[PDB]
């Protein structure tokens, strides 16, 4: 399913 990525600090 639609996954999401996190923005690196
Ligand atoms: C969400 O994470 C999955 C993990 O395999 C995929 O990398 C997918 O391309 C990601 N979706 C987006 C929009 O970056
Ligand atoms: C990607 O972002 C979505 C936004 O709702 C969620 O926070 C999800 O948990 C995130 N995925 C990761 C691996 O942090
Ligand atoms: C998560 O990382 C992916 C990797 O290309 C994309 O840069 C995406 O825009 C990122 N998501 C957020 C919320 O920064
Ligand atoms: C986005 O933040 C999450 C929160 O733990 C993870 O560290 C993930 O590895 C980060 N993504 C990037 C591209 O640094």
């Amino acid at each position: 399913p639609p996954t999401t990525t996190t923005k690196k600090p």
